[PDB]
């Protein structure tokens, strides 16, 4: 279920952020744009990077304590606020987020580990809701 995809995530996490992030940027390239140093890069000149790994490893790390403190994968509006007052965070809108989530679970029903991808689908609908609340355009 959700707590032990959490486990499973964690366990591998600099694996899992690199090829959940690759699956974003590679299913809306539009998003790339939001990140210059990774323009023009194919995914393994991204993985050979130890700055890309160290970025997607912060950014799902973050959002593994999100989806650990949340109940029920609603997560808490101080996770969200500070999702939102990210200072890289200011040009964004929930639009961006929901991008990450679609590509979050693709990944996941396409991969060969038992992730439950519906649990990830939920938590992603409810935090585009509390980014929402906590004022995210
Ligand atoms: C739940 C999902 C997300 C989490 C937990 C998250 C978290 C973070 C964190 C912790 C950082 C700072 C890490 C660092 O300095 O390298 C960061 C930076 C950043 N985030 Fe996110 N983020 C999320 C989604 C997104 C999305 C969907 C976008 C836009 C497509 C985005 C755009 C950015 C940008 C442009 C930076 C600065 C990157 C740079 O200049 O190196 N984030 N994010
Ligand atoms: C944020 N990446």
């Amino acid at each position: 279920g959700f707590k032990q995809d959490i486990a499973t995530i964690r366990g591998d996490l600099r694996t899992y952020a690199q090829d959940i992030f690759l699956a974003f940027l590679n299913k809306y390239p539009d998003e790339r744009r939001y990140f210059k140093n990774y323009v023009g890069k194919s995914d393994q000149e991204l993985k050979s990077m130890a700055k890309f790994g160290d970025h997607t490893e912060k950014v799902f790390n973050l959002m593994m304590e999100v989806a650990d403190r949340a109940t029920d994968c609603v997560p808490l509006a101080s996770d969200a606020n500070t999702l939102v007052q990210e200072k890289q965070h200011s040009s964004l809108t929930t639009g961006n987020f929901e991008k990450l989530f679609v590509a979050l679970v693709e990944y996941m029903r396409a991969s060969g580990q038992s992730f439950d991808s519906q649990s990830w689908d939920r938590f992603g609908k409810n935090l585009v809701s509390a980014l929402s609340s906590a004022g995210m355009k």
